[PDB]
């Protein structure tokens, strides 16, 4: 039922950017055990493996231990991985891109009018001229854009030239990875070393620097997903000045303790936070509102 | 069924002074019992703040308690603000200020001419020379002020220099608020701090003290208000031989008691205390008659 | 009751080849000398010539106890070829036809239906502009075709004409016995001088080195599907060749450590695999599957 | 093991010619010796129980020692016969036709049922459409055909008319003889002349010609049938397609180069050996089986 | 004895006429001047009439010297028959018929056993419609139906109304003694006279002369019934087909030299010639077994 925060309601899209996460994957197919938790796709990719037969029976023991070694899953996944797979700069090396298209294909027919409506409010503000960033092996804004009549594209960090680019506000159109993406599995970084060789392009976390201080971002995700550890280290070894920066989060009015600890933490962080709902679906209606109401008055 | 008095219409506007206060503001934009009286901006607070989830439940029977009390308007505004106010003060801080901007909400919105009609009658007196001075946050004057091209801005805590220079009557158009500067929310110098905030610019108040001995004052939409406890310093700072000078007030009632001991307490003051106006047209035709001729041909 | 490939179920009708080895003709007819292995096949020609008083036991007999060596057999038939029938070849000669339509009898009575279901899926492939290689002599696929009601056209590596026309999909109405087909035993190619037969008509090499880079082939029966000798002289040069291409071949969970070491070296030819244990319910089941992706590509 | 060869087995009942020489007579009636041979015919004028053959008993002792000396018998038996009935030179007699029809009389009491089943096989094909022609002296088949209940015609190089139109296909129930039968006794030539009546008659030349290159030629007991000069001026005479009829003998084969040798004269004038097991009793065994394959592949 | 010898053998009793002089009563009874040859016959006549003392001596020496001489017996036979036969009322006699009845007197008892074989042969061939003509003017064949338990009936060419009923075959055992017969004086003749006889009746004629072109005739030791020139003028002297002709004549090895000789002389005058035995016996054993093969095949 809610409404418009005059912070946001004034500030106009020219001023915006985005974060995409699991909100859009769990109203498109929630059902998924790996949408909604990263040990849940260590268990499908470990299904596919011994589908392969890749590695063996005693094998499968340890890395159901591993589902239970929860936390720093990031780390975890680069090493099972490296563990099934080598890191090849030659041959289109089978099996792990095999399995990584079977757990990508058959999203699409999931899509629900409540995507629909959080992807068109998406596409507007996209067409505004704004920037975009995803967490999210999942993509069906790139293929809904089309379903609304539009090309997207779609930007990773070992493509850390489109990243640039993207920072330097120049490329419209545009969503830029963190993770997987349907492309290649070899854009793919999960160990720090992976991320802090695009990181130390090091001009680059100087336009993080001027994008986070300059423009105000507005998040899609768990919260925890600005915790998840490189977005700690690429914002944060960023941008020391947690009162100079400019950005927001939404958050689940289900509890309302979990909201004040996150207000509160993202405070204590240096970020900014609204609130919306519970429901995986009362959303989309109070982003519709909210958005065309922001991109009507930027008008 | 209302008159003028012949010693507010024989002085010369240079000579003249008015005091404004909400009933003035009711005439611009009566919809909202804020509008009325500042007693609805706490119901508008509350609303609004529930309605964000940035008040919390206990903050709420506060101000609750607050619509209950009618505590003396400094206490009201200091206890409102201060729970108010979500905080750790090292980052620039935000929810307060959104708050007031939905509480206010742009009136342009709320426009009406009768109030309009006021405005440019005492704008006129201004031309001729006249000074005002008000309480609240409405700066309505200001907006037509942009209508009307007479070069005007909104004055309160941190120009005392500019205050001064006006009081000094080297500029005709300036527009004096007494509450504390609105963009300033935590900061809003109802409490007693407001009363050695006067005191740095003690110059200010000097000034002050030679328009109340030589100039005649007349006072519109005001009420209890100039009772309260800021009012009461600005007066005993301003004059001693209180009783003895010549202006004028114009007021409604809840009932013929309150005026009994507002007249005393005005002719405390200087302030003779006349009533009309159940509705605007009394006024207006007050001012026709006050402004002689419209045509502007034989005088 | 096992997982599909993606990277195999992603390409056209058109755009895929078909390679028919001796375990699936075998499939075709699990109870028959031709086809259960090349020492039966060898064996049971020999055998059988005797038995139409066609030869003589003294270098039968003797060869007899060297096929217990188990190696060079293939060419040791070809010198056979030399040994076998009494020789004469322009004038209309009988004896080596005499035994290969000895062998060429029971032919679709063998046949179950389940087999037939990969021949009828192969049809339908056929009948979307396929294409169709085999090991064997023997066009029982071309029988079945009839059986289901409609022509097919059995053709050798000693027609190069309609090889030709077979391989720019044109000829699809014909069926490549890659070692000729019983039916006219000096077409046969099994023999080297066939493999000189590719080289002397060079639009079949050309075909052939084409088909590789251009496309992606499926193989089918057992690791003597790639292992067996005209396999491994002409396809094995095509992956001596590089370009780190994708292509597809269908064996038994088996022992894993010789099926890794054997994915292992056919991932350095360039091919993928799929691997299941116990044998053949399990391959009608997933061609099926396959085959409908396919045939739904097609429409 | 007595199975059956394919190129004979492919043909239905008038895609055959039947050639019936002396041996097959003597099977089918052994009860007498003058059948067994051309030294049995030559020993049947011995074998005459009335004293109007016109020899010395000296020069019956020289054409004895003629038949040791493996001399020019075909010519000599027909010069023999000359010096027993020289008549005038044209004029009718009753003495060879005596001789002749005393032996030549009651057949089927003769006869060997093992024989009756040859006949029965050749003809249940005559009757299925076939052509059946003979050397032989004796209407052995005609009066067999009779005790079956078929009113058999015989036919020989007197009317040439009667000749082609057996060769026409038309005279079923007929049966056809080159070198003569003792029926017809002034129609028998061993001498060259018989072979001139037919070489006189291109069309019977045209018909045996034309069943040469396309039809396929049988013959049984043909020892010396294809190296008969009557045989050699019937049949090959214009026509060179040796090297592409299709035509076939059965001999019985117990020594290697007994085929080897009848392979390789047969191969020069066009046709085709067959191995049978042990004794001529395995002859009529394959013959009546491929008999009615012929039968049931035709009709 | 001899054996079959077939061209005979063949006739049936209605296709068979019989050529009857006194030789089958020659071979019967070679012992008696009446029987040995025709001229025998005209001795014991002319004996028969010098024991009735009915001739001159001139006319009786040349009789008797005429048939010594081999001269043409028909006209000293009929010399002999006028003489005793005169022709007017008055001077008229019967004395050829008397010399009849005492020439072939007491025959019964003359008869060999191999005779008496023959006569049977011959009269159960007449029972069995056989037809029989005569130049003997005798009853012969009427007393050997006398000794088997039968009677004939005895004709001759001017009973011309019976003659015409035996040879349109209605008196079949009837006998035609052409020359005249012992029951009637007036026929007969041997001349242009009995040429008269034949014409006598045209229907007569008629017969006759069919009986030689379309029947088959047998002569039995005709030594001197072959030049008889009533049998002559017709049968030998205007039939045309004697190349063709299907008649016999059985004739006696006596010599070897006198068959060829008589071959020679017989197949010339156009008469086939037929060869057996050492003496006359060897004619009733053929003529025995013969006789049962014409009825067997007559029936």
């Amino acid at each position: 039922p809610r409404k418009l925060l005059p912070s946001l309601k004034t500030k106009k899209p020219r001023e915006l950017v985005l974060v995409i996460g699991t909100g859009i994957s769990a109203a498109v197919a929630p059902q998924v055990p790996a949408l909604k938790s990263w040990k849940g796709l260590i268990q499908a990719l470990l299904d596919a493996a011994i589908d392969f037969d890749l590695l063996e029976d005693e094998e499968s023991k340890k890395f159901q231990k591993c589902l239970h070694e929860d936390k720093n899953l990031v780390h975890v996944a680069h090493d099972l991985i490296q563990k099934l797979s080598p890191r090849t700069s030659n041959v289109r090396s089978t099996f792990f891109k095999d399995c990584l298209y079977e757990v990508f294909d058959d999203l699409e027919s999931k899509m629900e009018d409540s995507g629909k409506q959080l992807l068109q409010s998406v596409l507007h503000l996209m067409e505004n001229g704004a920037l975009v960033l995803t967490t999210n092996f999942d993509n069906l804004l790139e293929l809904y854009a089309a379903d609304q009549g539009k090309q997207l594209e779609s930007l990773d960090l070992t493509d850390e030239k489109k990243v640039l680019e993207w920072a330097q506000e120049k490329r419209k159109l545009s969503v830029l990875h963190i993770h997987g993406v349907y492309t290649n599995p070899s854009g793919i970084v999960l160990h720090p070393a992976g991320y802090q060789n695009v990181l130390r392009n090091t001009e680059v976390m100087r336009e993080i620097q001027k994008l986070y201080e300059n423009k105000s971002f507005l998040f899609l995700g768990c919260g925890w997903t600005v915790d998840d550890t490189t977005f700690q280290a690429l914002f944060l070894e960023a941008v020391k000045h947690k009162s100079d920066l400019e950005h927001f989060m939404l958050v689940r009015r289900g509890d309302v303790d979990e909201f004040k600890k996150l207000r509160e933490n993202m405070l204590d962080k240096g970020i900014k936070v609204i609130s919306y709902g519970d429901d995986y679906a009362d959303l989309p209606e109070y982003f519709k509102r909210l958005t065309c109401e922001i991109s009507t008055r930027g008008t």
